[PDB]
């Protein structure tokens, strides 16, 4: 069985904790939880295969720069989640862009940028902007909502597939 070691980094305001339950005992927290550093392992299946994730979840608040230039280490997989009710959570993933390029000595690198907080009625971005902004990366933009549940799986099909294709 093959590890991926995987990190999700958001915003505040976000909750990378709603997205964890609700993999792992497929529960929405409403509760909103400061996780300074949680790490969830859970036996996957995708495309068919049964393959362990390793997520790790990190402080989206600035304060910790210490630990975050430090964490950054097993960083296999890199999983971007914004809510479109924040423009500045939006804008702040061309700041994380160029960190990671420094940080990996890599012009590619299997990423993904997913939208969540998509079933909300507080649109404040637009999804062609996610789109534009995705192709400039050059990155595949999927919508997922946790909330209810849907397009959550295949955000993950999608994802482990580029770092299994990148590697292969
Ligand atoms: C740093 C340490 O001792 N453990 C972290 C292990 C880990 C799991 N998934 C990740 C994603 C990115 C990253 F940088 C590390 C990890």
């Amino acid at each position: 069985m093959t590890e991926y070691k995987l990190v999700v980094v958001g915003a505040v305001g976000v909750g990378k904790s709603a997205l964890t339950i609700q993999l792992i005992q497929n529960h929405f927290v409403d509760e909103y939880d400061p996780t300074i550093e949680d790490s969830y392992r859970k036996q996957v299946v995708i495309d068919g295969e049964t393959c362990l994730l390793d997520i790790l979840d990190t402080a989206g608040q600035e304060e910790y720069s210490a630990m975050r230039d430090q964490y950054m280490r097993t960083g296999e997989g890199f999983l971007c989640v914004f809510a479109i009710n924040n423009t500045k959570s939006f804008e702040d993933i061309h700041h994380y862009r160029e960190q990671i390029k420094r940080v990996k000595d890599s012009e590619d690198v299997p990423m993904v940028l997913v939208g969540n907080k998509s079933d909300l009625p507080s649109r404040t971005v637009d999804t062609k902007q996610a789109q534009d902004l995705a192709r400039s990366y050059g990155i595949p933009f999927i919508e997922t909502s946790a909330k209810t549940r849907q397009g959550v799986d295949d955000a993950f099909y999608t994802l482990v597939r580029e770092i299994r294709k990148h590697k292969e």
